[PDB]
């Protein structure tokens, strides 16, 4: 109980509530510290949005160069790529990237649009059998992050375990299941976060959130060398540090759950 | 018709609009008197919740023993197994009971967020053929029924159909049928409703419902001796008499179904 | 095309905004004029309604025959049929056939509720490959046709191949295509939309809308002599003329459509 010890201290200092949730693949070890509470996904999410809309690709129901187009009045905030091409749309590939590696909301909303809607969304996660994680809303109001709303939430095991299955089972084919790794591979939003506190020489995918009420998250898969891929999922809420603290809390996470490991071998 | 007169004489002196399906599976005979008019489900939905539960344990996707944890601040009112259990958290199964037997509220949030939510459940009811019930709302919401208002609601004749289908037909595994059978026939609230005016030879499985504008509802499958079973859905709204008289008038459909069945056969 | 610029031209005596698609199954040639912006469906989703219900029917999870009964509160507005009936019900046959050739708006949601409600019937959308479409809100507030406003829209592009697929695709049964062709053939409300411009030896079937923010649609399939079929969906909104002046404009779009389909030769 040592890594419990010292989350519970940098929960404290934090001022909020911190949930982590550990997988690691090569023995099927886990950790948990509110492993099985609900903390908001706010952007998290995106990374199940682009499994599902992969999913309906393999069905072929779904064209990732099939070109979505939009106006001015469709984009919200936090849409850096979006909202370059209200001229001449994006097609669903490039929508997805955009969601993944820039957070793009609009993006988000465009594809979620695609699937039919955040029920759609969580539709998809039941058919997976992830009984747990839910999605209500739509950007930019999925980010509230209220506490006690159980909309819009996840828990860290459940991300945890949601992504190991997406990335690693047989839910996506395999030239999807490469592609999404990819996309997370690829993000652009994740410096100051759970790449911040890993080796350098690990290997990462991940993808942020970022809400109201001091919410700082951050869920990866990390491959140390020559070893089999980890599962991360921290999420942190109610903060009341300010952003740079709460992002430097999920940097700590990843510091202290390396050091842990380290001392299991 | 005597029996449809007697239940609208019934109807007057509850006040209110009074719903009733009989479905024999003996001979497939059926009963209804506003079998075809929408009522509000208030707590019989669990029943529903549940078999859409088991469906997905059938298909591999939910785990009875999958242990769900929650806080005080998720606990709605009406919920005196989960209250109890805040620390330590429940499984699958156990809320399910509480649901059926207790009809707990918040175990009924918990396992509706395990389906993805109400139109999940409505969903389940689509892919089994009732085109009719419907759920939109969570607890405590769901019981406000209001006049006029068709969410959350069902008829009667379509829910004696589903409960027939689900406890009989091959919706769910034989095992999970036997399960959501034994919670019905553990049920701990319907004592004062469909089991009082029953023969007590009568083996009996039920869920109540209880919500706003007099509402005061409960469905049963039974099993007369040596009998096949028979399924009854009785629903009471908008009624303007006190709660045990509400009860009575569900206990005297059971007496007047009975004694009107008795003079089918003899 | 001298058929957009035309298009473009009478799209601006209307003062608002024109959505055109031209489908030919005989030879697949098609035409767009903002074919893939959103445009508000109103009563062209009970096209799309009636075809889930089939579908259905086809699963052997509903009945043609099947009688569903309601109350006066019940009606909303534009109900020539169910309003009849309120003492003996409908069938789900009937109320198809009223929603479809009357634009009988509780008979919409009547069958709605069959479905299981707006996104139920998004899902089939999505079951079927059209990623475009949505229905978002009951009658009468699908109506409601408010600029910038993603609710219960679809694109002209879309509703046409999704009416394609609808009609000669292997979505619906034999018998479920050809009953759903014979209530669009047997549509009451359009005779002054396309049918007013199309030549009097077509046979067309078609399904109005209309709503708020001067807002006009009519899609149609329609066989010319000895010819495969061509889908045609039209719709207009945010018009500043008159009911009668933005239906002539749709009268208009088919006659500039046939006559540009002429001059391919
Ligand atoms: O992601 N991780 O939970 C994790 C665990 C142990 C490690 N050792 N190196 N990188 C690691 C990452
Ligand atoms: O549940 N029943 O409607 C029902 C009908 C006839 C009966 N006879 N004995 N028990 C009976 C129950
Ligand atoms: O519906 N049409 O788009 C259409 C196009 C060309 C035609 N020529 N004859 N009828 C026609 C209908
Ligand atoms: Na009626």
């Amino acid at each position: 109980a040592a890594l419990s010890e010292q989350l519970a201290e940098l929960e404290k200092r934090s001022g909020g509530r911190l949930g982590v949730a550990v997988l690691d693949t090569a023995t099927g070890r886990r950790f948990g510290y509110r492993g099985d509470e609900r903390f908001p996904m706010c952007s998290t999410f995106k990374a199940l949005l682009a499994a599902a809309v992969l999913a309906r690709v393999d069905q072929g129901k779904e064209n990732l160069d099939r070109r979505i187009t939009y106006g001015k009045e469709d984009l919200v905030d936090y849409s850096p790529v979006t909202e370059k091409h209200v001229g001449d749309g994006m097609t669903v590939a490039e929508l997805c990237e955009a969601a993944i590696t820039y957070s793009d909301n609009t993006a988000a909303n465009l594809l979620l649009e695609a699937l039919g809607g955040p029920a759609a969304l969580t539709a998809f996660l039941r058919s997976i059998g992830d009984n747990v994680t839910r999605l209500d809303r739509w950007e930019p109001e999925l980010n509230t992050a209220a506490p006690g709303d159980p909309r819009d939430t996840t828990t860290p095991a459940a991300m945890a375990a949601t992504l190991r299955t997406l990335l690693l089972g047989d839910v996506l084919s395999p030239a999807s299941r490469q592609q999404l790794v990819d996309w997370l591979i690829a993000n652009k939003t994740g410096d100051k976060r759970l790449r911040a506190g890993l080796p350098a020489d690990d290997r990462v995918g991940d993808k942020t959130g970022t809400g109201e009420h001091g919410t700082t998250n951050d869920i990866a898969v990390v491959w140390p060398p020559n070893r089999a891929p980890i599962f991360l999922a921290v999420y942190l809420t109610e903060s009341q540090v300010d952003a740079d603290a709460r992002d430097a809390v999920i940097a700590e996470v990843a510091r202290l759950v390396v050091a842990a490991w380290l001392h299991h071998h």
